[PDB]
This record gives C-alpha cells, sequence and structure tokens, in this order.
C-alpha cells in the first residue's frame, strides 16, 4: 500500500477554531507579553538579540551555499533519469550530485568556522534535498523498466511540503494571502519566544559549568531546572515548523492533504507516537525503507525489516546536532534507543509525557554543558 | 430579578469528556509525577514535608475551635428568627450571634500563635458562615412581614455548595460515590501539587531577600521569575476549591445546579470575568448588595450602587491576607483596584491573561518578601 | 436465628408519657438545680469545673486522631470486600486495617500522657469500630461464596446505633429535630450530673487516702459512703449513652427498631439481665460469638460454647478500665466472674439490685484508691 | 359541701399492681439490705440499736399514761352529749375533758423527762384525740337543735382512719390478714429504715457542731449534706404512716374510702398539694374550720377565712415539734410561711420539689444542730 491523497486540512487549524484554544493560544502569547514587558523594563536599567545577530552570523554565506545545492538537487536527478529514459553517463552524474551537497555543506560547515543556527540551515536543507531527490528517483524509475515525468511537476514538488512524489498532488482552488501572512507571522513569533527562552531561562543558569567538580548536584537539579525550557524549545519546534511554516507553504503553493501532524498529544501506544507526529517523514521513512526491507528482504519477520527504519532515524538526528553543534558524543542515539526500548515494549499516556519531559530534560543539560565545555 | 435554579452540570466536567483535554489533564499529571521523582531522587541523596507539617502546626485545635463557631452559626439564626416570627430577645441573640465567630476566631488565631494554613481554615469558615448565615436571614425576613422556614432544609443549605438561600434546590436522583472519590483524590492532588510548587520554586528563591538594599534588581528580575507560581497556585485554586471540592460535596449532597464557575478563560469583557469567575460568591455579592443597593439607594444612577460591590470584595481579600499573614500593609486593595481601573474602564482577551500573569507576579514576591522580614 | 427488625419504640420513651414517670424525671432535675445552687451559693464564698476541664485536656487531638481512625475503618474493609468479592491483596489491607486502630489509638494514649475522659472518647470508638467493621465482614462474607454490598448503606451503617449489618435498616417517616434537640440537652444534662457526682460525693471522701496503714476501717466504710455515686454513675450512664445519646441518632439517622435496652429493672433471671441491658452490644455478642461458636463447636454442649461471650465481655472491660486509667489490676474481671458465679447460679429481684448496689460501691472505691495512689 | 364517702381504694396500693412500682419497690428494699450488710459486716468488727433502745426509754408509761387519756376521750364527749340531748352538767365535763388530756401528756411528757420517741407517740395521740373528739362534737350538736348518736359508731368512728364523723362509713365485705400482715411488716420495715438514716447519715456528720465559731461553711454544707437524709424521714413519714400504717387499720375494721392521699407528686398548683397531700386531715381542716369560718365570717372575702387554716395549720406542727424535742424556738413557722409565700403566691413542677428538699434540707440540720447545743 502506497499512500493516496485527500483534501483534508490541518487537524489543529480546524481545530484552532473551537474557542477555547483560541483562549490556550492567547494564553501563550500573554506568556510571550510577559517575557517581552520585563526583559524590556530589567535591560533598559540592550536586549538578548545577542544571540540571533550571533547564531545569524554568515548568514549570507548560509543563503549564498545554499544556492548551488538547491541548483544542484534541481538539475541532476531530471537529467540523470530523463537520458537515463532514452535507451548512458547518468549513473556518473546523480553520483556527482550524491558528492555535490554531501562534501559541500560539511566544508562550508567546518572551514569557515560557521555559528549553529547558520549551521542547522543547510545541514537541514542537505538532508531535505537528499530524503526528496531520492523519494522522486525511486517513484520515477520503476516507470522507465517496461521492456519521462513533467519537468514543472518535478520543480513543484521540490518546495511541495510532502516527501513522496506523486506529480498529482489534489490543490485548492485559491490563495488565502492573509491566513499565509498569519502563518508566517506566527513562525517568526515563534522563534522569538525559542529566542527568549534561550536567551534567559536556558544559558544563564548553565552559563556557571566551569565550576563543577564532577558532582550529581549541578547536573540532576540542572536537568530538572531544564525540563521546561526543554519541553518548551520541542513544542516551539512543532507549532512552528509543522503548523506554522509547513502549512504556510501548503497554502502558497495550494497545496491540499494538509496532514502533516494527526493528534500525536493523544498517542496511547507508543507506535502511535511515530505514527502521528511529523507525517511527512513517517510517510517517506515508510514507503522507502520499511515497504522496500520487506520488499528486499521478502521477510515474514518485520523484526529485522523495523529497527532499520529505527536505525537510520537514529543515525540521522545524532549526525544532524553531531554537526550543528560539533559534537562527537551520540547522546540522543542513546536516550532516543533507552527511550525507544522503554515505550515501545516496556490512562497509560501519562508514562509517555513523563519520559518525554526528561526525554528533553536531558538533550538540552547535556548539550549546554559540552556547548561550553568547548568554549 | 433573583436566581433560579436549573439542572445544569458543571461545564468542565461535560468538558473533560471531550478527550484532548483529558490529554492536557495527563500533561498536568505527568507534571507533578516529574516534581516527585526528581525531588525524591535529589533528597534522597527527607521530603519537603517540612511545609505541610509546619503549615499545619495546630490543625487539632482548628478544628476543635471550627467546631463551636458551626454549632453558635446553625443553631442561633434559627432560633433567633423563629421567635421573632412569633410576633422578642432574638435582637440581642443574632447580634450575640455576630460576635461569638467575629472574636473568637481572631482571638483563637493571634493569642496562641497559629501557623499560615490553619488560619486560613478559620477565616474561611468564619467569612464563609457569614455571608450563608446573613443570606437565610435575609431571604427569610421579608416572609415573617405579612400583617417557619423547615429547619432540615437549613441545616442541609448550611453544607450546600451555594451562599443563596432557596429551601428547594433541585435534586439529582442518587450518588456516584465512585466520581466523589475521584473527586477527593483530585483535589488532595492539587493540595500535594501546591505543596510541590511552594516548597521548591517560590521559597528558595525568595529565603534570601536578607540580602537585599533596597534595588530593584532581585525586586523585578524576582517577580517574573516567581510570576508562574503565582499562576500555577491561582489555576490550582480554580481547579481544587471550584471543580475538585465543591462538584464532590454538590454530589454527596445530591444538589443539582453545579454551574460555580462559567467559562471564564473565553472572558472579553472584565464585566463577565468577574460574571463567570467564583460563580457562588458573584452570585451572594450581586443579590445581597448590587440588587439591595439598588433598591435602598433607588439609584437610577448604578455609579456609586457598584465600586460598593467592588468595595466589600476588596476589603474582604486584604482582611483574609492581612489576617492569614498576619500583615497590616494591604497590597491586593491597591493592585486590586489599579487592575480594576486597568481592564475595566481602560483578541483584547490577551491583556486580561498578562495583567492577570503579572497579577499573581505580584501577590507571591511582594508576600514572601515581608513573610521573611517578619521572620 | 439472625435478629429481624421492626418498628417498635425505645420502652422508656412511649413509659415516659406515662405521668409518674415525668415526676420521677422531675424529681432528678430538682436532685440537680439543688447540686447547682449549693455548689454556687458555696464555692462563690468558681465552681468544680477543674474536672471538664482536667479530664478534658487535649480533646482537640483526641478528635483529631479519631478522624484517620475513622477514614480507615470506613475504606479499608468495603475495598478489602469489594476486590475480594472480585474472584487479592485484601488478606493484607483487613490486617493494616486491624493493625491502624490497634496500635495508633493506644500510641496517642499513652505517649502523649493524655488524661482520662480524651482517653475513654478513643478507647470506646476503636472498640466500637472493631465491632462493627468485623460484623460487617462477617455479614457480607458468605454472600460472596457462590461458585457487592451498596457503599451509601455501609457509610450509614457505620453511624446508625446498631452492630448488626442487614442494609435494610427499616426507618422512620421523617425527623422530630425539637425531640433530638432535646434528647442532646439531656445528654449534656446527664454529663453535668455526673461531673458534680465526682466532684463532690467521689474525690473528697477519697482525696485522702496519703493516710492509710492497711486499715479496714477506711475500706469497707469509704466503699458503703461510695456506693450511692456508684449507682447514680452506672443509671447516668444508662440513661445518657442509652435512652438520651443512642435515641438522639436513631432519630437523627431516621433509624427505626430503638429497642437498644427492654425492661432490665424488671429482670427476675440473670440470663434476663444480660439479655435486656444494652441490648445494642448484647445482639452482636449473641449473633457473632455464640452462634458461630455453636456451629463451630458443633457443640451440644453451649457449657463451654457461653463462657466464651462472658471471658470475652469480661476482658473487653477490664481492657477498657486498664486502658482508660492505666491501671494493671483487673478487679471487675474478679467482680465480674465472683457477680458471674453469684446472680447466675446461686421478690428474688432485690439480691440482683443488693448485688449490683455493691457491685458499683466496689468498683469506684478500688478505683479512686489507686487512681491517687498513682498520683 | 360537706364530704361524701365511696368504695375508691388507695391509690398507690392500685398502683402497686403496674410492674415499674414493683421494681422501684425492690430498689428501696436491696437500698435497705445494702445499709443492713454493710452496718453488720462494719459494726462486727453491735448495731446502731441505741436509737430504738435510746428513744423508747419509757415506752412502757407512755402506753400506760395513753390509756386514761383514750378512756376519757371515749367516755366524756359521748356522756355529754347524751345527757345534753336530753334537754344539764355536760358544759363542765367536756370541759374537764378537754383539760385531762391538755395537762396530763405535758405533765408526763416533762415532768418525767421522756426521750423524744416515747415524747412523740403521746402528743400525736392527743392532738389526734382532740381532732375527732371535737368533730364528733360540731357533727352531733346540730342533730339536737330540733324545737342520740348510736355508741358502737362513735368507738368505731375513734379507731376509724378518717376524722370526719358519718357514723356510715361505707364498708367492704371481709378482711384480707394476709394483707394487713404484710401493711404491718411494711411500715415495721419502714421504722427499721428511719431508724438506719437517723444512725448513719444523719448524726455522725452533726454530732461535731461543739466545734463552730458561728462560720457558714459547716451550715450550708452541713444542710445540702443533710438534704437527702431529710427527703428520705419525709417520704418514709408518707409511705409508713399514710400507706403501709393507714391502710392496714382500714383493712382490719373493714373501712371502704381509702383515699387518705392522691397523686400529691404531680402537684403543679401548690393548692393541689394542701388538697392531694394526707387528705384526712386536710379534710378535717377544710370542713371544721375554712366552711365553719367562711359561714361564722359570712365572708365574701376568704382572704381573712383562709390563712386560718394556714395559722391554725402552722401552730399544730410547731406546738408538736417544740413540744417532741423541747425545743421553744420555731423554724418550720418562719420555713412554713417562707414557703407558703414563695410556692403559693410567687414543668413548674420542679420547683415545688427543690423547695420542698430544701424545705427537709433545712428542718433537719437546723434541728440536729440545737438537739445537741442542748445536750
Ligand atoms: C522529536 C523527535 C524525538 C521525534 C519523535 C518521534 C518521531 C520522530 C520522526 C521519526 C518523525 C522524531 N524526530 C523528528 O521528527 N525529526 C525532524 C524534526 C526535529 C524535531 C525535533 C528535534 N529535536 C529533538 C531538537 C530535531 C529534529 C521535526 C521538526 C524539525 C525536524
Ligand atoms: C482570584 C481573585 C483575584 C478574584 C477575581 C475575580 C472575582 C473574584 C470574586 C469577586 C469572585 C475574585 N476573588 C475570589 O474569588 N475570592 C475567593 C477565593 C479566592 C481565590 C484566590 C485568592 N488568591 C488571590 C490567593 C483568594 C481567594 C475563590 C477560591 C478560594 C476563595
Ligand atoms: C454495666 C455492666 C456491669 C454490664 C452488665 C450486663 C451486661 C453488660 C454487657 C454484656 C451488655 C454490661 N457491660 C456493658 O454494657 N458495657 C458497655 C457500656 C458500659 C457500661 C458501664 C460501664 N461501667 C461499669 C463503668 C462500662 C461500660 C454500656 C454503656 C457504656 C458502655
Ligand atoms: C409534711 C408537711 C410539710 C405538710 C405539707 C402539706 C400539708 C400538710 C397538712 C396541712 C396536711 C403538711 N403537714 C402534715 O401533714 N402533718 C401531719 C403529719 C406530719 C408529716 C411530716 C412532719 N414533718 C415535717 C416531720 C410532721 C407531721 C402527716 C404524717 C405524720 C403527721
Ligand atoms: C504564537 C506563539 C506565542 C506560540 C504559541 C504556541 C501555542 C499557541 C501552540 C503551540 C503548540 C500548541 C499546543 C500543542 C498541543 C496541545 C495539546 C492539546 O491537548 C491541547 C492544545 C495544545 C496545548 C496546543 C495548543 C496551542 C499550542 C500551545
Ligand atoms: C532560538 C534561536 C537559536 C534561533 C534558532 C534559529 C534556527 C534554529 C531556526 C529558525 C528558523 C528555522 C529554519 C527556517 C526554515 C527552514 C527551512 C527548511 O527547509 C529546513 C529547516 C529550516 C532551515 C529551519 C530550521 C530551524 C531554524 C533555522
Ligand atoms: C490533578 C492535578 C495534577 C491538577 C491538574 C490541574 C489541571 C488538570 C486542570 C486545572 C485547571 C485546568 C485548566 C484551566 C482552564 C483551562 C483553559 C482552557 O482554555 C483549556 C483547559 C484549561 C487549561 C484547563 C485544563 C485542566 C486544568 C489544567
Ligand atoms: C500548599 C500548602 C500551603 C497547603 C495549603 C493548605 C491550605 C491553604 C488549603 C489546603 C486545603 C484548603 C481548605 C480545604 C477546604 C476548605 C473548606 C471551605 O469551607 C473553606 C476553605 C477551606 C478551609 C480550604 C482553604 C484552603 C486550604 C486550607
Ligand atoms: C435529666 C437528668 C437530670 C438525668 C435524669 C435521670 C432520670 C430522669 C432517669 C435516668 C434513669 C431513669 C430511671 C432508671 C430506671 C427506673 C426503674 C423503674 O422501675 C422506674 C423508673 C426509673 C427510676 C427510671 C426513671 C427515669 C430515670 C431516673
Ligand atoms: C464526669 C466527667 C468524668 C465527664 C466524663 C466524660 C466522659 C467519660 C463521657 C462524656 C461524653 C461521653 C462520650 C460521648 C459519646 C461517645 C461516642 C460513642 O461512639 C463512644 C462513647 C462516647 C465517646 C462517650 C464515652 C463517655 C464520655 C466520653
Ligand atoms: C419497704 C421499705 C423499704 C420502704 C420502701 C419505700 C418505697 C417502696 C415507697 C415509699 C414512697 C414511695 C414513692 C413516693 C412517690 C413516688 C413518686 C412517683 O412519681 C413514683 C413512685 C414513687 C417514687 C413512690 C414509689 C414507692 C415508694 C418509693
Ligand atoms: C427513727 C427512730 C427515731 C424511730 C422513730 C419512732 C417514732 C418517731 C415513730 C415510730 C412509730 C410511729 C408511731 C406509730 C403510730 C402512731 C399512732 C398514731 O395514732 C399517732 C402517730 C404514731 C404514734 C406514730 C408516730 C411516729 C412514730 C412514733
Ligand atoms: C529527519 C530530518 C528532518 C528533515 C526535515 C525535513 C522537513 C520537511 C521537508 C520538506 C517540506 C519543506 C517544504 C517547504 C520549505 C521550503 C523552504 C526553502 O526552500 O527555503
Ligand atoms: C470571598 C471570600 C471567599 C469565601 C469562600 C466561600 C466558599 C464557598 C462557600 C460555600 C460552599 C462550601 C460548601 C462545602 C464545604 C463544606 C466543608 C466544611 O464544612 O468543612
Ligand atoms: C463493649 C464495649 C462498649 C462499646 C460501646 C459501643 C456503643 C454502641 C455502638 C454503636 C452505636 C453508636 C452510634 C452513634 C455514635 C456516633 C458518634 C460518633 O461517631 O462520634
Ligand atoms: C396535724 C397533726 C397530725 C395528727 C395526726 C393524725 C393522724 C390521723 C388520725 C387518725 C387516723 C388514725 C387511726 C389508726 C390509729 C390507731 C392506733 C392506736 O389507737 O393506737
Amino acid at each position: 500500500k502506497q499512500k493516496v491523497f485527500i483534501i483534508r486540512k490541518s487537524l489543529l487549524d480546524e481545530l484552532m477554531e473551537v474557542q477555547h484554544f483560541r483562549t490556550i493560544y492567547h494564553m501563550f502569547i500573554a506568556g510571550l507579553c510577559v517575557f517581552i514587558i520585563s526583559t524590556l523594563a530589567i535591560d533598559f536599567i540592550l536586549l538578548e538579540f545577542d544571540l540571533l545577530i550571533f547564531s545569524f552570523g554568515q548568514l549570507p554565506l548560509a543563503l549564498v551555499t545554499w544556492v548551488p545545492m538547491f541548483l544542484s538537487t534541481l538539475l541532476a536527478p531530471y537529467q540523470a533519469l530523463r537520458l537515463w529514459a532514452r535507451g548512458g553517463l547518468g549513473c556518473a552524474l546523480l553520483a556527482a550530485h550524491a558528492v555535490v551537497l554531501c562534501a559541500l555543506p560539511v566544508h562550508v560547515a567546518v572551514e569557515h568556522q560557521l555559528p549553529p543556527a547558520s549551521r542547522c540551515v543547510l545541514v537541514f536543507e542537505q538532508v531535505r534535498f537528499l530524503m526528496k531527490s531520492y523519494s522522486f528517483l525511486r517513484e520515477a524509475v520503476p516507470g522507465i523498466l517496461r521492456a519521462a515525468p513533467s519537468f514543472s511537476s518535478y520543480l513543484y514538488f521540490l518546495f511541495c511540503p510532502t516527501l513522496i512524489y506523486r506529480e498529482t498532488y489534489p490543490r485548492t482552488p485559491y490563495v488565502r494571502w492573509n491566513y499565509v501572512a498569519k502563518n508566517f507571522a506566527q513562525a517568526l513569533g515563534c522563534v522569538l519566544y525559542a529566542c527568549f527562552i534561550l536567551g534567559r531561562l536556558c544559558v544563564p543558569v548553565f552559563a556557571n559549568m566551569s565550576r563543577e567538580p564532577f558532582s550529581t548536584r549541578a547536573l540532576v537539579l540542572s536537568i530538572l531546572h531544564a525540563t521546561l525550557p526543554g519541553i518548551f524549545m520541542l513544542l516551539l519546534i512543532f507549532f512552528a515548523f509543522l503548523h506554522c511554516w509547513l502549512n504556510a507553504f501548503a497554502e502558497m503553493l495550494r497545496f491540499g492533504d494538509r496532514m502533516f501532524y494527526r493528534d500525536w498529544w493523544n498517542s496511547t501506544s507508543f507506535s502511535n507516537y511515530y505514527r502521528t507526529w511529523n507525517v511527512v517523514v513517517h510517510d517517506w521513512l515508510y514507503s522507502y525503507v520499511y515497504q522496500d526491507g520487506l520488499r528486499l528482504l521478502g521477510a515474514r519477520a518485520r523484526g529485522v525489516a523495523m529497527l532499520g527504519v529505527f536505525l537510520v532515524s537514529a543515525v540521522a538526528h545524532e549526525y544532524i546536532f553531531c554537526f550543528v553543534l560539533g559534537f562527537f558524543y551520540p547522546v540522543m542515539l542513546i536516550l532516543f534507543l533507552v527511550i525507544g526500548g522503554m515505550l515501545n515494549f516496556m490512562a497509560w499516556n501519562v508514562l509517555m509525557w513523563t519520559m518525554l519531559f526528561l526525554g528533553q530534560g536531558i538533550q538540552v543539560s547535556l548539550y549546554c554543558q559540552e556547548w561550553y565545555a568547548r568554549r
């Protein structure tokens, strides 16, 4: 079974009309308004824009080095498949493409001493492009093996908010530019909220790790003190980059099928949590690793087939982190596995939320430790 | 217009069945589970039961001095009205009743050096009894002025969750003891949550006010650091003593009409906020001060009639606080007035939530300052 | 034969209407009025409230340590039987319940140096709860043994004036609050009468036991001098705690079947005296020891079966006394046995009344001796 | 209206069959049995027969000097009226009769130093004989005044339990000698009970009045200590000499109309108390002073007519007391008047019983004081 596309609307959006959720939304904006008034009134007697100006250090060079990678992932796979579907040298071309964005974004990352944010831009873009380039390839190839995909659909697909290539993509009548303006305003608001959290309740508690004799009193209490930044960081990532950002693009491109996330907050079974969190990357990983592993192995036993998807999911995130902050030690590999093992096999809903709270409380602390032990 | 009673169910209860709210409920229990695991794991290498054992110092003497006050407010008003409705000395008896719980709970509060919690018990009980005793009198008196209320209904009314005396009180078929057991379990859970907040994120930041040279750096930043304890304290008071506790008693006594609070979190207009927060005391204050002021004055201009209710509401809360922690300075009088003036006259919803957040952030800080400057 | 309940009225109550008994009742109130006028006129040139304030020393702590015992005996037996009737761990829970009010009321009695009155409160409450908790268990268990009792009926039963659990309890139309007010007024009057007796005709004769060379002149004459306090103490216990108090609760709870005592004062045979004095505890002891001993033993000879009930009745009262005044020596064990042996086997009515008069004359004297030899 | 005689039975006798009163009766016999066992067991290591042997000092001379007085009151009035009803010297004879028992029982009382008991015998006999001799005279005389009573009826009347002379006296079929034997057994039992009270709870507390500095501490407390002997003395006088003794004679003489006392213990109004206590002397006093005062004065105003009966009643009792113990000071004149004034003019039932209790408590104390201040 390969995914078939329908015209359902993003669950939170149709839910965002129910009044009590507009209240919760307003309560969180009040929370932002409290941080901005208090930080203003304190630092007046300027702001924590220290992070934004620092973190976005070489953002010009980041975007100027994004451009050629985008041009390469645009041209290379299409030309490769087009000549290859005329019966050549494509085998070398797509491999050269696989290299041009496997070395370039690492070279430009390390050799030019990039800050974290403008590093995370390029690393996300390289995984993104690898995923959807390969997706298009594995879709188009079986069509060629009889004893030409439309270019416009490909270029469209490269900006479409989904990683599955269908060259159908059932669309909406028109574009509510008021709605996309609101969505990007909220996305920027979310970035400012995350900036305030990392500037105020994350750094000041963790700046002073130079005064640590390997005691467990400034690690456990610090982890608990940092669990709330942790949960806000994760939940803001969710809202900003899965309901603000992807819905904004799903609007601009007239893209239907806006189910990027089903109710993950309701997930009783942990399988349901994997199923209904970030459904776009889940759909790619499911279609192109699980349902291809099952075919390649021909395995009745998914036991080895799955834990393949989990292993790829585990290395991808550690690669990203290890890349973004230049840290050789994986924590979220070991934490990913130990949380996997706990929630997978070992009102149940509470345990997931608890093991998610510390699931963040650990991530932030153990990183802000070595982000300063390296500085 | 005097209030008429109907068999509607408490809004949050019928809302508590909708699944996303069961999620939020579970998220908050996860929060509690994180505090208990972390406090256990820290203080093992015992608990903050320091507060519970301290705050409930003479709780025995508190309940044993509650008993006679309850016996007096039970007997005195009924006997007085009963002989007074036989044509006597009642005028002296009700005045003696008005004294016996105006002096006794102050005497036993000050002259025995009571802690805060077992002080707040008696002060709530004395205001409670004054309010509903007077309520019964002003209901039954006009019935007597023709040129006898059933006693069982009075003793019932004295325990009924509403402050209006109707001696009808439309009732429910039977008693779901599973539901009341759940409600009291949640109420105790709420007290443990509040204990953890006051023991962990309120006291440790505020213990060190002995090292203050009248700087505004350890007042403003401390107020913002204490805004979140503030909001949790208020919102736990709401859930514990308006949906856990009063619904539990509204169940045990087969009492219908469980509308103690309409959607206050939705209140756009501030008048609506006063209308739909703690509807029981609002209903008493409305019926017996506003609609009686309007009658006494005969005033077309409510301008003096209202600001009477607000003034009584303002002195009552300051009396409680000033009593409970033995503090002569009113803050929430001046704060009550300055917040009144701001939200009353000066998407709007956000401003209320913001001016509520600091509305708490101020109360806690300015008190935990003088609770230690006196100790 | 297990007891079946009927709607008969308490014999003394229906007798209290016959005019000559209203005379005797008035004669005894005259007696009280003589003590109050004379004590007032003497001690003016204040009262014997010395005993009431002393005896009720830590009455606050007594009621606050009563509360958890009541909560435990409410919850534990029901929850245990309920899960045990779902096919568990109940066997441990009821044993933990059997401990929580076997140690707690002894600990709080001895380790806090309680006075006699506020000791007798808790010791009565622990025996009371043990008796009716066990009663409920042994009633409900045989219902479960087929190859759920209503909770409301259990909590009701826990306050019902009878120790047999029936969950039927045939009830009266309504509640004569005038009658219950009268009953509690009489009960308080009885306590004041008993206070006056112990303060005037018991202590002043017995304070001077420091001047005793083991002579029989200040023991026998003192015993006779103290026989009348003795009879008034017993007969006031009868009227206060079997016709004032239990009828007041049998009224408040709409409980029918108010036969707590048949005409004991008429008892010719001593078996009839055991049968018709304090019929509630007699009914429990009969149903759950005699009629269960007969079943367990399968004994045609009740000779060992009875003297079981008598032995339990003998140890229970000595346990109470030994507990209440902290006296290791049993007298009313030996006196209970010697009076048993005399009236059981060895116009006849007179001998019982005589052997009751000294039956009291002994108890008081032999106690007020060692209550001061220990002080 | 002069009294007319009917065949009603003594109220307590027909009441003595109702079972609860047989219980009270047995309770009082138990009380006697306790005094006899305890006095025996004490004085063994003989009895208080000291009083009986002392008080009945010259009882032989008392009876031998009773005889001639009886012979005189028998013969003199009959012979006087018989000759006087033959048309003489009768006017001198009845006057000589009035002297022969007005001087003789005083002479033999004082000049021979008689003890109290054997004095009270003769003083009762002289008032008794005066009353019924005069009664017969005032009955028979109006029959003679037309322009002979049967002797046997007179001699009978002189022993009849009533003071009104009717020479009809409606009689009963026969004589239940079992019943009269029981009555005299009870009468002797009552004398033994009174002896025990005066020997044990009256004298030992009052022997030590030689050690009094005119303090009010050994007068008020002693009066209260002696109120219970007081009430038993009065109530035993009632039972012994109005239900044991007069009913025994009302049996032996086949006399109907045994209403010597209606329910005095029920008397709400004090007029009812005078009406229904000792109805025999009341009937004489009513018939021969009140209904003759009203005739002599012809007074519409009974105000002076009554207070005549009260004055005669007041002097008669003080004469008796003053005679019996040789005490010149009247207390029960002043107490009679002060109790008269209080209960006559100034659930009401209680006050009478209270003012009776002290009404005795005073009498005994104030006498046992001067019975020893004279000895
Ligand atoms: C949030 C994470 C623990 C998680 C839980 C369950 C399932 C998944 C995948 C297989 C869909 C993920 N990982 C993810 O979605 N990674 C991609 C993104 C991501 C989210 C959070 C994090 N952090 C934990 C910082 C990193 C990447 C989504 C939004 C931005 C990219
Ligand atoms: C919460 C408060 C600012 C407020 C806002 C709007 C309207 C009212 C009244 C007129 C109903 C109140 N005050 C109140 O309800 N006082 C009584 C109680 C109360 C609530 C909070 C506080 N604190 C602010 C600690 C004190 C009392 C309700 C729950 C317990 C008693
Ligand atoms: C009064 C006692 C000697 C007695 C005689 C005959 C039968 C019984 C029982 C088996 C019903 C008792 N004991 C009793 O009833 N104990 C319980 C109570 C009791 C009564 C008197 C005493 N005292 C002798 C002080 C102690 C307990 C009843 C009222 C208060 C509790
Ligand atoms: C008992 C007395 C206070 C009293 C109250 C009310 C009415 C009367 C009369 C008018 C019938 C009397 N007095 C009386 O009855 N005197 C005669 C007797 C009497 C009774 C008691 C006393 N004492 C007070 C010792 C003296 C005489 C009756 C039984 C023996 C003679
Ligand atoms: C606009 C700026 C201030 C960011 C606002 C973020 C808020 C409005 C968004 C981001 C994540 C969202 C939450 C994530 C999921 C849940 C759990 C659900 O059971 C209740 C709604 C709730 C709690 C959502 C409410 C709206 C939400 C809180
Ligand atoms: C709070 C501080 C650290 C600001 C954080 C800035 C970074 C972490 C945030 C802000 C804007 C975000 C980016 C905006 C949108 C995109 C395009 C998408 O195709 C890849 C992810 C990427 C590149 C996001 C990654 C995370 C991001 C770069
Ligand atoms: C049981 C213990 C842990 C206390 C739990 C308190 C939680 C479950 C209760 C107390 C107060 C309640 C909240 C108060 C009002 C709102 C605003 C509304 O727009 C969304 C629901 C929400 C957010 C409620 C959800 C449930 C709630 C959070
Ligand atoms: C967190 C720490 C300080 C514990 C706080 C304990 C106090 C503040 C809480 C816990 C239980 C609460 C009480 C329980 C219920 C009642 C009965 C009601 O008729 C008056 C209010 C009153 C008396 C509550 C007042 C507030 C209260 C006393
Ligand atoms: C109200 C205060 C003063 C206490 C009064 C106690 C009196 C009124 C009560 C308590 C015990 C009762 C007594 C106990 C039993 C008997 C024996 C019976 O054969 C006659 C009634 C009699 C004598 C009762 C009469 C009423 C009584 C005496
Ligand atoms: C005369 C002086 C000593 C006063 C005596 C006070 C004591 C002995 C009396 C007064 C009130 C009585 C208590 C009131 C009612 C109850 C509740 C019942 O479920 C158990 C017995 C118990 C607890 C009684 C026991 C005896 C008691 C405690
Ligand atoms: C035979 C010896 C022991 C003397 C016995 C005296 C007793 C049995 C007699 C003498 C006086 C009598 C009492 C006097 C009047 C009353 C008041 C009445 O409302 C109840 C009966 C009662 C209480 C009588 C009961 C029997 C009585 C007590
Ligand atoms: C307790 C001690 C003092 C014994 C008292 C003995 C005296 C007071 C008692 C015992 C027997 C009684 C007497 C027996 C019967 C009679 C005959 C009657 O026609 C006159 C009264 C009279 C004479 C009684 C008067 C009181 C009396 C004399
Ligand atoms: C597993 C690692 C996470 C990789 C993140 C993938 C994000 C989802 C992928 C594609 C949808 C994004 C489409 C809209 C972004 C266009 C912005 C741009 O090109 O600058
Ligand atoms: C304005 C000051 C706030 C006063 C608080 C009043 C609370 C609401 C009043 C009555 C409803 C309470 C009924 C249930 C409580 C019974 C508990 C008890 O009696 O101990
Ligand atoms: C044998 C030892 C005597 C034990 C005494 C037992 C008393 C009779 C038992 C139960 C009936 C009492 C019911 C009314 C009391 C409720 C008062 C309360 O709970 O405080
Ligand atoms: C007012 C002073 C009291 C006087 C007492 C009078 C007693 C009642 C009078 C007469 C009835 C007595 C009849 C039986 C007694 C005969 C005994 C005898 O003669 O020895």
